[PDB]
DNA sequence: CACATCCCATAATAATG
DNA sequence: CATTATTATGGGATGTG
């Protein structure tokens, strides 16, 4: 009855075995597809990761919004399917907040606004030691001191 | 500068051939 | 063994107030 993690502090269990080897190879840090193209040398755990990291190389963009007058195009579906949101409207993702009731178009935007209410500040200056809500904010500080 | 917002790219999950 | 699909994740870039 195998197919948990026995790795030290991890405690989790599969159910599929290939999902159960991608997990031992994050632990182990085992990137076997190496991208061929010259200077990049980046490193993926499989080859579908590779295959998508090619389309920065050959400027391949298959997903097109059919919008009138948009036809955006896009390297993954799941883009297309977050830039769609534009035309639809469509803002699935919900702050389930106490009294805030505010929807969001992409997940990580309201991954982004949950730091609203937290308070948090994440994103560091090396130099300053400022604190700040959002990385752009942060690199806007950033060209401020160079 | 704090945000929401739109764009870009990889990691992880899930299931199938 | 292998491939495919979709979600999860999070930084980059920008325009408003
Ligand atoms: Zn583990
Ligand atoms: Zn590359
Ligand atoms: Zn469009
Ligand atoms: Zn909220
Ligand atoms: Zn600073």
């Amino acid at each position: 009855k195998k197919l948990k993690c026995t790795v030290e502090g991890c405690d989790r269990t599969f159910v599929w075995p290939a999902h159960f080897k991608y997990h031992l190879k994050t632990h182990r840090n085992d990137r076997s597809f190496i991208c061929p193209a010259e200077g990049c040398g980046k490193s993926f755990y499989v080859l579908q990761r590779l295959k998508v990291h090619m389309r920065t190389h050959n400027g391949e963009k298959p997903f097109m919004c059919h919008e009138s007058g948009c036809g955006k195009q896009f390297t993954t579906a799941g883009n297309l399917k977050n830039h769609r949101r534009i035309h639809t409207g469509e803002k699935p993702f919900l702050c389930e907040a106490q009294g805030c009731g505010r929807s969001f178009a992409e997940y990580s935007s309201l991954r982004k606004h949950l730091v609203v209410h937290s308070g948090e500040k994440p994103h560091q200056c090396q130099v300053c030691g400022k604190t700040f809500s959002q990385s752009g904010s942060r690199n806007v500080h950033m060209r401020k001191h160079h």
